[PDB]
């Protein structure tokens, strides 16, 4: 099998059903002790979690959802009713994210669609019945996470405070978006030092805050 269908095994074995955290913890222990994998961790995680409950978005959208972690972690603070839309293009990944958030029992809160972000994003307001985004989790492919936040704006998505966050910034990177973010008026941009999932790499989070055009 795959590293990502032992992960979800790991969790069905470890974890108890209906109970988010304990599959957080299940995954965190299998990632530090067995093999490392690419979610957004536990350190990195207490970031997000602060900002989800600052905010109390009831709207998320998430590029990348890779097994789930991160969707997991932002679901179970949600609010009753709220709900969280994940993009991912790997189909075995989406089946596995699929499978994580139904042991959660958060898969009534939750929207895994299967398939790239950029033919998505343009679908959400008629297919999707969205107006506007709250919140933003960039998470998918670095060199995407710029291209795709002015795809968001042309499509009419970010409102005046839409909260966009950003894995990665550090490491692997992403120096394009951030330049840009940092640059522009029409972001107020903060910078969460962490670590990197699992090892001890500095790594960090940007929470940029859209102001209108
Ligand atoms: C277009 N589109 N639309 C939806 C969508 C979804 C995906 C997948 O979810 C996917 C697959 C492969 C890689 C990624 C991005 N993630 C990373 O590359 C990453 C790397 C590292 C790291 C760090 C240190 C290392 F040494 C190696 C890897 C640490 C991290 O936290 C990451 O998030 C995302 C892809 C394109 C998509
Ligand atoms: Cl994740
Ligand atoms: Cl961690
Ligand atoms: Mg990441």
């Amino acid at each position: 099998d795959t590293k990502e269908q032992r992960i979800l095994r790991y969790v069905q074995q470890n974890a108890k059903p209906g109970d988010p955290q304990s599959v957080l913890e299940a995954i965190d222990t299998y990632c530090t002790q067995k093999e490392w994998a690419m979610n957004v961790g536990d350190a990195k995680g207490q970031i997000m979690d602060a900002v989800i409950r600052e905010y109390s978005p009831s709207l998320v959208l998430e590029l990348g959802a890779y097994c789930g972690y991160s969707a997991v972690r932002m679901a179970r603070l949600l609010q009753p009713g709220a709900r969280l839309l994940t993009m991912e293009i790997n189909p075995d990944c989406a089946a596995i994210t699929q499978q994580m958030l139904n042991f959660a029992g958060l898969q009534d809160k939750v929207t895994i669609l299967n398939g790239a972000s950029q033919d998505l994003i343009p679908q959400l307001k008629k297919k999707y019945d969205v107006d506007t985004l709250d919140m933003v989790f960039l998470d998918h492919w670095k060199d995407r996470y710029l291209p795709d936040t002015l795809l968001l704006e042309k499509c009419g998505l970010l409102r005046k405070g839409t909260v966009l966050l950003a894995d990665n910034v550090i490491v692997p990177g992403t120096p394009d978006f951030l330049a840009y973010v940092r640059g522009s008026s029409s972001f107020e941009c903060t910078h969460y030092s962490s670590y990197l999932e699992y090892m001890k790499v500095v790594d960090g989070l940007e929470k940029a805050i859209y102001q209108g055009p």
